[PDB]
């Protein structure tokens, strides 16, 4: 299957996101992977709560909270299809963090969503693979409360770059802009462009 973790701030997103989950469940039902197919039925479950809460009129901090929950859950069963249930435990903790903070302050909501996207980058790097940075980013998540949002979005920027290193050469260009101190809004534009590039 596939994994995509973007940045928010529209229905075309959940549109193309649903397309992945569909053929995923399509392949999950065509295959004996019924443990994954449950997550597939469970991923679209959180995608309805994502597409409903958007068309119902909630703020993006609650919509993406169910989108990422549908993103990771669609991504959780991919690791289950590959027998990577050891790494799938790391994404279930991200789900547990996503579910326990849906009744949390607006800043506590996106604070977990950032950790959710980061942890998903983290497990994908280990699956698709530069070593001390994992022992640098995974230790950042242990003290998740001692940090700010500007540091977690930077960590996702650093983590996504490290992943795209082990994916083009255009990742260190964004890393170069990180080293020049470029604004973090710009470090997202080129990063999400790379996701739009693929």
């Amino acid at each position: 299957l596939r994994r995509i973790r973007p940045k928010l701030k529209i229905e075309k997103e959940f549109e193309e996101k649903k397309k992945i989950i569909e053929e995923n469940l399509k392949e999950a039902e065509e295959e004996g992977e019924e443990e994954a197919a449950e997550k597939l039925k469970e991923a679209l479950k959180k995608l309805e709560e994502a597409i409903k809460l958007h068309r119902e009129g909630a703020n993006p901090v609650e919509v993406e909270l169910e989108e990422v929950t549908a993103i990771i859950l669609n991504n959780l069963a991919v690791l289950l299809r590959e027998g990577e249930e050891e790494l799938a435990k790391e994404l279930e903790k991200a789900i547990k963090l996503l579910e326990e903070k849906k009744d949390a302050p607006e800043e506590e909501r996106l604070k977990a969503i950032a950790i959710a996207i980061i942890r998903s980058v983290l497990v994908l790097i280990k699956w698709e693979g530069d070593e001390e940075t994992i022992e640098e980013i995974e230790e950042i998540l242990e003290n998740r409360e001692n940090l700010s949002l500007e540091e977690l979005r930077e960590a996702y920027v650093r983590a996504e770059i490290a992943y795209l290193i082990e994916s083009p050469e255009a990742a260190k260009k964004v890393r170069e802009k990180y080293e020049r101190g470029a604004p973090l809004e710009e470090l997202l534009k080129d990063i999400e462009k790379i996701e739009k590039e693929a």
